Order: structure tokens, then C-alpha cells, then sequence
């Protein structure tokens, strides 16, 4: 197909990259003992 | 197809946008200083 | 077809309610002021 | 087909496991009164 593969394959792509992208730098956490 | 889609597809996709909306304002605060 | 779906939508439904459930009750909380 | 289902099937599947892994341990805490 002209596409990837779907749209929804690739709206879900780019919504779990940026899901665990954002969602770990905010679980990340800096501190200097 | 008559719908958008799929039945799964959707629903996945309305409970997609409400989980990021209120998952979204619960993990927003708000705070004066 | 003799399953309701599919055996990844089956898994995916059950996997997605439960998470609703045990996340939301985690989420909730009691307070008595 | 050669593989057990679809490349994009199997790494949901290995994404899903390890991310209830990880976030339940996460969410997971010790404690000693």
C-alpha cells in the first residue's frame, strides 16, 4: 500500500512513542546527594 | 463500510481520547507561588 | 465465526476492563473530613 | 504463517508484558511497620 501500513497503525505508532517518551522523563527524576 | 471503520476501532478510539484528556488534567496542576 | 471476535481483540477487551478497574480504584481515594 | 502472527502483533505483545512488568513493580512498594 502507498501508506506504511494504516492509519491507525500509524496514529498508534506515533502515539506510543511519544506516550513513553513523555511518560518516562516524567517517571525520570534528577537528585544529587 | 457504513461506519467510520469497525466497532472496536471506535470505541478504542473514543476511549483513547478520554484517556488522555482526564489522565491528562489529573496529572496537571495547578499552583501559585 | 465461533469465537466473538478474536482472540487478540478477546484478550485486549478483558486486559483493557481490568485495567480500568484495578487503575481506577489505585486512582480513587477514601478521605473523611 | 511463519511467524506466530504479524511483526506489529508480537511486539504489542512483548511491549504489553514488559510494561506491566516494569510499571507494576513501579507501582509496587515495601513497606515494615
Amino acid at each position: 500500500m502507498f501508506e506504511p501500513f494504516q492509519i491507525l497503525s500509524i496514529c498508534s505508532f506515533i502515539l506510543s512513542a511519544l506516550h513513553f517518551m513523555a511518560w518516562t522523563i516524567g517517571h525520570l527524576n534528577q537528585i544529587k546527594r
